[PDB]
């Protein structure tokens, strides 16, 4: 099973730089969304969620194919929520519908990270829209209430190792749990529209508390008003996570560099690069842009 990029027809750079700047002139525009926390949060979940279907053993689900956009994964209970980053996505594929549908929800993922003022993430063209019969099943994406070794396991069916499920975890300082998509409730700290190693600080540095939540699932919550997955308080259980979690609290490039190494393997597993492919694209920011 075999998924090779290929170019939207005639595209380059500044063709996918314009997409971007509608995506994060969106992001700065609609602010109001989740108590004004922005839609970034939203986006780089659902970039994650689409490529997190992946399984390495057959090649089966990941971002190429674009298949979040048919009811049945649409639909999965793990994406609930995901449909306010879609709606946000709506009016940008209308601007330029030339787009792939994975090329503009992993574009998305990283328009948000970067805008939030995180580190630059490479980005490669190239996914094509699959049929609807490749969709994947439900029940690909991971459960929250487990252990270390849950996490461990799970992930090395995307490939990742420890230092890589660690730093993509770090995206957990970004939006919120909602009680309602999930069955949990809470923010992961105080910045949580803007790209930080926070997730780890607060991990090291919080008193917490295993408590029960208004949905019967426990959840750990300090005082300060933030909360932890079962499986994001493992990081700090396992040794082997602990070490890497002290590492990324304490350096913020190291943690920056990790993340963008991870996060473009995590948006491009299961997909061949051409040899004579373009380039991985590193898009300005607004900001960078003086727009
Ligand atoms: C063991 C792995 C993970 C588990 C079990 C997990 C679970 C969760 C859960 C339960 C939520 C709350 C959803 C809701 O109530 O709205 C959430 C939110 C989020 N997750 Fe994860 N996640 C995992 C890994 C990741 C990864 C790898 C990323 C991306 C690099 C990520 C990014 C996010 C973001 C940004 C949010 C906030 C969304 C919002 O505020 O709307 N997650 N996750
Ligand atoms: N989205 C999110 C926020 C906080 C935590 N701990 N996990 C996930």
């Amino acid at each position: 099973l075999v998924h090779v990029a290929s170019v939207e027809k005639g595209r380059s750079y500044e063709d996918f730089q314009k997409v971007y700047n509608a995506i994060a002139l969106k992001l700065r525009e609609d602010d109001e969304y989740d108590n004004y926390i922005g839609y970034g949060p939203v986006l780089v979940r659902l970039a994650w969620h689409i490529s997190g279907t992946w399984d390495k053993h057959d090649n089966t689900g990941g971002s190429y194919g674009g298949t979040y956009r048919f009811k049945k994964e649409f639909n999965d209970p793990s994406n609930a929520g995901l449909q306010n980053g879609f709606k946000f996505l709506e009016p940008i594929h209308k601007e330029f519908p030339w787009i792939s549908s994975g090329d503009l929800f992993s574009l998305g993922g990283v328009t948000a990270v970067q805008e939030m003022q995180g580190p630059k993430i490479p980005w490669r063209c190239g996914r094509v829209d699959t049929p609807e019969d490749t969709t994947p099943d439900n029940g690909r994406l991971p459960d929250a209430d487990k252990d270390a070794g849950y996490v461990r396991t799970f992930f090395q069916r995307l490939n990742m190792n420890d230092r890589e499920v660690v730093a993509l975890m770090g995206a957990h300082a970004l939006g919120k749990t909602h009680l309602k998509n999930s069955g949990y409730e809470g923010p992961g700290g105080a910045a949580n529209n803007v790209f930080t190693n926070e997730f780890y600080l607060n991990l090291l540095n919080e008193d917490w508390k295993l408590e029960k939540n208004d949905a019967n699932n426990e959840q750990w919550d300090s005082k300060s008003g933030y909360m932890m997955l079962p499986t994001d308080y493992s990081l700090i259980q396992d040794p082997k996570y602990l070490s890497i979690v002290k590492e990324y609290a304490n350096d913020q490039d190291k943690f920056f560099k990790d993340f963008s190494k991870a996060f473009e393997k995590l948006l491009e597993n299961g997909i061949t690069f051409p040899k004579d492919a373009p380039s991985p694209f590193i898009f300005k920011t607004l900001e960078e842009q003086g727009l």
